[PDB]
């Protein structure tokens, strides 16, 4: 499926790097360090990275999942420190990134370096009903 | 969409602890700590907490993934053993959490404190068709 | 829901290893090691891991994520480098493995362990609206 999703620009410099599907195909959107400047992270360090930008799902049947990305994670070992995180509907606030780096080299991270990937997928509220057995 | 979930309480101390949905925008249920009293997690160690829950989510076209919390993940570096965990939709044992001290910082984990976050999530069983080409 | 979805058998001896669904009611597809000997994983280590298959989703409205194994990463902390793997509708390459040791203890992976689980999810495209406010 395709959905509107509104984007707010917090960081001006984003709107040459703003988030793009490679193809049609593609399942995730990109998403790069806002930084002033490289920023060096020492084999176990955690940053946290800006965006520059926020999103509004605003539908509750969908969320996000953020990923490490494929390169990065395998040959570098720079991937979250929360693992993956869950961006939910209602979330509007700047989108951040736990940078951790999980190997032994160190690593300098670039301004608009592409660090994670954000995958849009539905999802179920459930209501709860208690049981003695199922 | 909403999912009614049958929900066995096999820890009668969690009656009082049941996971909630923060607010109606939200994708994840919080699953916190069963324990008679604080486990301590030096870095780098695992250790299983149980939940003192079991689900039922019944219907094969649903799953859910078990992830760390943002906070807990990026903050004190308390995340998952195994990552994400994947719930089928017929495992009606205990939820375990496998849970990871990943920096370098000794943290004591709290009864009842939240250590994951549960989203449900459509899945697709595939039947595989086999082709020399695609 | 179920999906047709081709894939290639890019190595032979795969042919007596096929992913399969362990129940009805089951989420994943177990990927194996497609080895031609055993490979030792040191603590930190990362090596790549041929399934020796390809697959196809070709539908865009899905993808599917890559998760390590619960046993093998809570166990043996044998996990994933890029900590969970995304496969577009249109990557139709061999599906390779990010193995990484988390953990404080040297593994063997053997020729056909189990490594890796595979779930398939439905995925939206998002069409961004620029906005000043949400």
């Amino acid at each position: 499926h395709h959905m509107k999703l509104d984007l707010k620009i917090l960081d001006a410099r984003m709107r040459d790097y703003l988030p793009k599907y490679a193809t049609t195909g593609s399942a995730g959107l990109d998403l790069r360090a806002c930084l002033d400047a490289p920023v060096t992270l020492k084999p176990g360090d955690t940053a946290l990275v800006p965006t520059g930008l926020a999103i509004h799902l605003a539908d509750p049947g969908y969320a996000a999942l953020i990923l490490p990305r494929s390169g990065l994670g395998h040959k570098h070992g720079i991937v979250l420190g929360n693992l993956v995180g869950l961006i939910d509907s209602d979330y509007q606030g700047e989108l951040m990134i736990s940078t951790w780096n999980r190997g032994q080299t160190e690593f300098v991270l670039n301004p608009f370096e592409r660090l994670a990937q954000l995958v849009i997928v539905p999802v179920v509220q459930a209501t709860f009903n208690i049981v003695g057995d199922f």
